[PDB]
This record gives structure tokens, sequence and C-alpha cells, in this order.
């Protein structure tokens, strides 16, 4: 169960699409958690930061969740975000999700109420319990960076799965040589994280848009040559804060709606012209969905602020 | 009117205080205010990040606000933190926190979520028409430090009374020199913020402690004495993250329970007992309350994660 998690290599933190007036676009979700099968994803996190969980309710959340695993738990490893910046919040959430059905939490350290060391412990250890979990560091969002003391300390536990990594592939050895599972949860890093730095794998933005090249970049090998092709899109993906790309290229290829919840707006015009031409340089046929790119008309966009 | 806010020099960033099982004391609560106000504070913001907003649900928050509106509200200036990384409920948040009679708004950056510039002003632009606002930039806790050119674009509006600035001095004078009233949120550095770099107060945390020194930092010109003096408790109170100091300073004064909401943890014994020293040097009757200050055991402290 635990094991289960571990072996995991390739991870989408999967995108959540959008209807006209903000709510939950489900027919769009489910199409996209099916092609992420399709293409061999093992894992999806539902309501990351790529997925937006930070403008769910809780309510929308855990639906969420429990609507993945009823829908797809068979074919996938379904990994709730069930993370806080409170501890009453992530006790509950964790809770609620694993009793949907959940196959793990995703744990991140609290966001802008930042505490202390022996605070990260008494946090985690309040989610722990729970069933399996995955602890997630990413300082540049959080302003936080978990230290591998930690980590370690937590690692007493039984339940815990692994890390998302975001510091760079240096921490993930660290890591990755004291019996510790680490995913990257940097696209641009995640090649040589595999192959060089002990990481299990990957979870993913790119995947929601090229979830086959990104399994063959973790299962066969080596590939800089790949890794160098993808790389682009890669930093296209990340020029502004994720995952305000995803949702426009999303939108361009159109499997999701032009719908954006506030305070995430699309990118501009120059920047999705540039898509287009991404996309044809790395082949259309590698991106989700069968239609033809398109540039979009920023009169396309809808951004909602009240749903 | 955005004029009264303006014009605040001495703004407590008030605690919230607990019962023993995690609820909300309201009674220490309101003898929390009231000591403020005795001393000469001239607003307060309720849910703040001291006031570990952060750990509110919503009807908790907004009832805070509506409650210190009701009560103190003719005397003192009330501004409700309705911030959030969603802009759906800052929205919701703040309508609600105007309706039951906040004087203004203090309004953070989305943090853990970070979005663009042009989404900062999308964001900002959804509450801005709702009152008067106070922009709080805090990049060590929210990830991304708040441009002056956004500050600029927002100060289009009318209800923009100013910043809270955690920066640093030199971005405060950027903003002074230019027509923007700005706090300084740092309490290290406040005296020297007001006197020599324009800025208009202090939002504060250590003014929960010794409200009246604070004043006369701020009141009653230059004075490096006084400055040095307060000094080694300011950065005491800052060692681990804010509040976790305060919490365990103002429980060791005995105004509050010592319990705490988690993630924060208290200060350890030896720390303890270093506030003790600290006190003694001051004066304990610039602190705030009556009794004697205890070092407390470990055994004293209560944490509660379900509340
Ligand atoms: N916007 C809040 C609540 C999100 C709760 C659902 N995931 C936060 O990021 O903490
Ligand atoms: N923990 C959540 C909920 C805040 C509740 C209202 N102050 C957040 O920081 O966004």
């Amino acid at each position: 169960s635990v094991d289960d998690i571990k072996s995991l290599r390739l991870i989408t933190a999967i995108k959540t699409p959008y209807l006209p007036d903000g709510r939950f676009d489900l027919e769009a979700y489910d199409a996209l958690v099916n092609m992420q099968i399709v293409d061999g994803a093992e894992g999806v996190i539902v309501g990351g930061t790529t997925g937006e969980g930070q403008l769910m309710s809780w309510d929308e959340h855990i639906m969420l969740i429990g609507h993945t695993v009823n829908c797809f738990g068979g074919s996938i490893k379904v990994i709730g975000n069930t993370g806080s910046n409170s501890t009453r919040e992530a006790i509950h959430a964790t809770e609620q999700g694993f009793a949907v059905g959940m196959h793990a939490a995703l744990h991140i350290n609290p966001y802008y109420g930042k505490t202390s060391l022996e605070g990260l412990v008494s946090h985690f250890e309040s989610v722990l319990p729970m069933g399996p979990t995955v602890i997630y560091n990413v300082p540049s969002r959080t302003g936080q960076d978990i230290p591998p003391g930690v980590i370690h300390t937590v690692a007493q536990s039984a339940n815990l799965a692994g890390v998302k990594e975001c510091v760079g592939n240096d921490r993930i050895k660290q890591y990755t040589d004291n019996r510790i599972v680490v995913w990257s949860g940097n696209d641009d890093q995640c090649h040589d994280a595999k192959w060089d730095y002990g990481a299990t794998g990957v979870i993913s933005v790119t995947s929601n848009l090229i979830p086959g090249l990104m399994r063959q970049l973790l299962f066969k090998g080596k590939n800089p040559s790949l890794n160098a092709k993808i790389m682009p899109l890669v930093n296209w993906l990340f020029e502004e804060p994720n995952p305000i790309g995803l949702n426009t290229a999303l939108a361009q290829l159109g499997v999701v709606r032009p719908v954006f919840r506030l305070p995430y707006v699309p990118l501009p015009l120059a920047k999705r012209v540039e898509f287009v031409n991404i996309v044809k340089e790395i082949g259309r046929e590698n991106f989700v969905g069968e239609k033809d790119v398109k540039v979009l008309d920023d009169d396309d966009f809808i951004l909602v602020g009240r749903y």
C-alpha cells in the first residue's frame, strides 16, 4: 500500500478544468484522466498546485478526489492533495479523503503561516498515521525549505512513502542516498533526477500535455536528446507561475474550456502564438487531444472571481 | 473613509487567544483589545498573521471582526484581514467584513498559489472597490515580492490606504517618496522607517506586549535609546516564526492561556527562562497584564489540532 505508491514513476498533477461559470467541468476532467491513463501515467495528484486546489472549497476538493477514485481508481493511483497550512484543515481533509477511497495523501509544509521545525513535526505527525503519505517541499511557494532533518524524523513512520522535492537534484540525492524515496517536482530537472540522482520518478506538470513522452523519458534509459527537445515546452510552462501556462495550453489544444479562476489569468497573445510553434516543433500528435491547435483570442478567455 | 485609515500611526496585529479546547477565548481577547486601547493603539488587525487568521475558519474570522467592531469600533479602528490566496475567498470575506462594519481590509498577495503580475492586479481589483484597503507584502511568507509597479497600478483606486511593507526600509522610501502611505511590518525596523524613510507608522507584533513603549517610539520623535532598549525583545520574538514567540510570551505574562493551535508549538524552556530576564530589564510595568511573569512548565502547554 505504501509500497504501491513507492513504485510509481510517473505521477501527473492533473489540471482542474472549469465550466463557464467556474464550477468544475467533470466531463473535461474525465477526458484528461483518461488520456493520462492511456499514455502510461501511474498516478494522479488531485487538486495539487497544478490542479488549483488552493482555489477549491474543501467541498469541491473532496468531491473531486472521490469522483476520481470512483471512476478511475482501478486504473490509476489517486493521490489526494489534502494538505494545508492549517493542521485542523489537514487532519480533517486527509481523513475525509481516505474515507472516500484515496490511495495516498500529498502533504505540504504550512505555507504563509510558517512554523518552527518542531511544529513541522507536529503537523506531519498528525496526518501521517492516516495513510500513505508524500511530503511536498517547495520553498519558492511556501517560504520554507523543509530540512532533511525533519524528513528523517518523520520517516520513522511506516506510512511515509516519500518526498516530492523541488529544491534541486542535490537535495534529492541527500535523500535517495539515505533510504528515502523521492520524486522530482521540477520537470526541467527530472530526467537527471531519475537517471543520475536516484529519484524514483516525477510528479509532473508537463505530463498534462505530453504524457507519452514524459513516460518515455523516465522509463527507457537516459535520453538527453528527448530531454532537450521537450525543454522549450517546459520553459514556456514556467515563465509565469504554474499553472498559468498549462491552463493556457490546455485551452489552445481544445481539451479544456478557456476558463480561469482568479487569481490566475492567461498568457498573452505573443505567448500563445509561441505555443503553436512549440507544438509543431515537437509534433502535435504527442500532445493530448485530437483537435488542431488554436492561438485563441483574448476575448475567448473567461475569468471568474465569484463561483 | 480612507483618510481616517491613512493617519494611523500605531496599528496592532492583535493575537487571538484560545480556550483549552481550541475555541476562541473572547474574554481574554476583549481584555487584550482593551489593553491596547488604554495604551493608545489606534487600530487593530483582526486575524492577521500574528492573529493566526490562517488557522481560522471563515465563520470564526468574520465573527471576530464583527465582534471587535461591535465592542470596540468607536474607540479603535478595526481592520479585518479578509485576505486570501483565492480571489473568491477574498471577495466573500471582504464584503462580509465590510457589511459587519469593519473600517478597512488587509490584503496580501496570493501566497503558495503564486500568480502573475497581471493576476495580481486582477486579484486586488476585485476587492479594492469594496472599501479602504491596506496591501500586504511579506515575500518571506508568500514566496512573492509585490513589485512597486503593481502597487502603482492599483493605486489608481481611491480605496488604497497604503501598504504594509515587510521587505525593508529602502522599499518603504521608494513608496513614500512617491506619494504612497506605508506602514512598516517589521518591528526591528519601524523606528528608523518612520523617522528616516517616510513611513506613516507600524503594523506591530511587539505592541501586543509593550504598547506604551511602541507608541513612544513612533509618536515622540527620534529615540535611538528606546529603540535599542526594546530590541532584545524584538529579537526574541522573531527567532522562530511569529507568532510562536508572541503566543508563548503572552502566556508567560498570564494574559492568555497556554493553548496553541497547531501547527504552532511553544518555545522551549530555555527560551522561556530568557523571556523572564528580558522582562526584568525592560520592566514588567511596560508589559501587558498584571501578573508576575512565569517561566511555565512544558506540561502547562496545550496543543490542539482538532478544534
Ligand atoms: N485557499 C485556501 C483553502 C484551500 C482549501 C482546499 N484545498 C488555502 O490554500 O489554504
Ligand atoms: N488556512 C486557509 C484558510 C484561512 C481561513 C480564513 N482566514 C488559508 O490560509 O487560506
